[PDB]
């Protein structure tokens, strides 16, 4: 199995469901039931078929439309709910890197979270999109064995999984052993090309090889051994590993814990994991905080925002 929340309509009509927008901004004030109950009724593909009989009927596009009567939270959801599929992540990732500065834990997030097949895949997006080269970009921006171990990743070129040689796990293992606890400070080259560049089916058998022999857990000693932005770069990776699900699932918990709550992320992973693997992420949140993550996020959000969230996530019983 490998399940997704949001799905194509029994019997589309994007003609119609292109209607129901213009009656539902005409006029003073908006209708912002209506539309959260449409958009978040309808897959992606779908939400863009909407899009342009919208502009085929009424010259308009809806995006600028929407965005022109929906503010701050909402506004962010249904913007970030109708950004096609293909390009969304680049699109966050391009977001992240403007400025003097950078937001690197969405760096991180993306990256060491899709797979060579997604990373290859939006490199291109990327590139055809906003006119420049995304490694490049990147590196124009990042740092250190931060920045390498980033950059590693882009390559996507982890190793296939084939079987398992023992062998290998054990000399795999021992390498990391000594690349950090036996080692007065770090060999850092050694994880990167360790942990980003052999075969998962790989990695987890070291991840546990690694237990036995030093009696840690590959995490723990990164938390030792490292830190800095390098640090979460390789708890991600390190997590993502065992189950992007699990990762990812971890990555929401944090969003809305203690005081406050984390939109940005929010809306990102449930917009971007919604058609995908949201439905397993939520598996990774009844077992692992006791609380399923449809009252989490009743609990944290409000307005339409949370209608719209609670309709994308799903999943109250759990
Ligand atoms: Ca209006
Ligand atoms: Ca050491």
């Amino acid at each position: 199995a490998l399940r997704g929340t949001v799905t194509d309509f029994s019997g589309f009509d994007g003609r119609a469901d292109a209607e129901v927008l213009e009656k539902a901004m005409k006029g003073l004030g908006t209708d912002e039931d209506s539309i959260l109950n449409l958009l978040t009724a309808r897959s992606n593909a779908q939400r863009q078929q909407i899009a342009e009989e919208f502009k085929t009927l009424f010259g308009r596009d809806l995006v600028n439309d929407m965005k022109s009567e929906l503010t701050g939270k909402f506004e962010k959801l249904i913007v970030a709910l109708m950004k096609p599929s293909r390009l969304y992540d680049a699109y966050e990732l391009k977001h992240a890197l403007k400025g003097a500065g950078t937001d690197e834990k969405v760096l991180t997030e993306i990256i060491a979270s899709r797979t060579p097949e997604e990373l290859r895949a939006i490199k291109q997006a990327y590139e055809e999109e906003y006119g420049s080269n995304l490694e490049d970009d990147v590196v124009g921006d990042t740092s250190g064995y931060y920045q390498r171990m980033l950059v590693v990743l882009l390559q996507a070129n982890r190793d296939p999984d084939t079987a398992i040689d023992d062998a290998q796990v054990e000399l795999d293992a021992q390498a990391l052993f000594q690349a950090g606890e036996l080692k007065w400070g770090t060999d850092e080259e050694k994880f990167i090309t360790i942990l980003g560049t052999r075969s998962v089916s790989h990695l987890r058998r070291v991840f546990d090889k690694y237990m036995t022999i030093s009696g840690f857990q590959i995490e723990e000693t990164i938390d030792r051994e490292t830190s800095g932005n390098l640090e979460n770069l390789l708890l991600a990776v390190v997590k993502s590993i065992r189950s992007i699900p699990a990762y990812l699932a971890e990555t929401l918990y944090y969003a809305m814990k203690g005081a406050g709550t984390d939109d940005h992320t929010l809306i990102r992973v449930i917009v971007s994991r919604s058609e995908i693997d949201l439905f397993n992420i939520r598996k990774e949140f009844r077992k692992n905080f006791a609380t399923s993550l449809y009252s989490m996020i009743k609990g944290d959000t409000s307005g339409d925002y949370k209608k719209a969230l609670l309709l994308l996530c799903g999943g109250e019983d759990d």
